[PDB]
């Protein structure tokens, strides 16, 4: 990317900066802030849809074993009826 | 069967039933009644134990569905870890 390239770099920025008038900046960081959480949306949100699953498991893990239930048989048990 | 093989059958019982005395015949039913709970217990053991068993593959099922999981893959998932 030659865009990014630089909006990554200060000194860089700054002076495109000078370029225009608050106003435009202002309001385009506003927009760009909103791209941001569009995306730590999408992130905080597929780590609960997950984290979530797994945890799930750690319980079965433990209600299968404290009822006393062995793993690999009783799988199948419910894997084919 | 050559003993009970007869018990079967009441009128053949009623007969070799006339050679003894109620005395010792209702003294004998005694007997065989309790063995029979001897059994009787067992019996209903097992299967409540059994029944049990089966029943939270009910519970399991429902669960797993109920927590919309294809039992599949994780099933293999608690078995690694």
């Amino acid at each position: 990317s030659e865009a990014l390239k630089i909006l990554n770099n200060i000194r860089t920025l700054r002076a495109q900066a000078r370029e225009s008038t608050l106003e435009t900046l202002e309001e385009m960081l506003e927009k760009l802030e909103v791209v941001v959480n569009e995306r730590r949306e999408e992130e905080s949100a597929a780590a609960a849809e997950v984290e979530e699953r797994t945890r799930k498991l750690q319980q079965y893990r433990e209600m299968l074993i404290a009822d006393g239930i062995d793993p690999n048989e009783l799988l199948n048990s419910m894997a084919a009826a």
